[PDB]
């Protein structure tokens, strides 16, 4: 399912930064029904909400220290409210298109 999510607390025009990202992450998004190599910050936000919620690993914390999305954004654990934190953790895992 094709969607964009977006958030107040980021740059509108950053959350329309075009990316690549990179294997894990890309396989990640494809995983649950992404087709393509390049997408908007904000799409790749809503494929990775899909997959918290498929994998369920959603006090408004995700919990993912046994999964792969833990070993990509290097935490067991984060706030689903604190997105400056979530964008950072996103960016490690992906190439911003030149
Ligand atoms: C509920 C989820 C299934 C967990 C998905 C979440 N939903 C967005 C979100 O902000 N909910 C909260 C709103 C306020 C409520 O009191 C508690 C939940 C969040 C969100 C939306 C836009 C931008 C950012 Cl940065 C963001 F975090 C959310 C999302 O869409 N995709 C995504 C990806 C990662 Cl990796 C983590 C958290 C989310």
């Amino acid at each position: 399912t094709d969607g964009a999510v977006t958030t107040s607390q980021i740059p509108a025009s950053e959350q329309e930064t075009l990316v690549r990202p990179k294997p894990l992450l890309l396989k990640l998004l494809k995983s649950v029904g992404a087709q393509k190599d390049t997408y908007t910050m904000k799409e790749v936000l809503f494929y990775l909400g899909q997959y918290i919620m498929t994998k369920r690993l959603y006090q408004h914390i995700v919990y993912c220290s046994n999964d792969l999305l833990g070993d990509l954004f290097g935490v067991p654990s984060f706030s689903v409210k604190e997105h400056r934190k979530i964008y950072t953790m996103i960016y490690r895992n992906l190439v911003v298109v030149n």
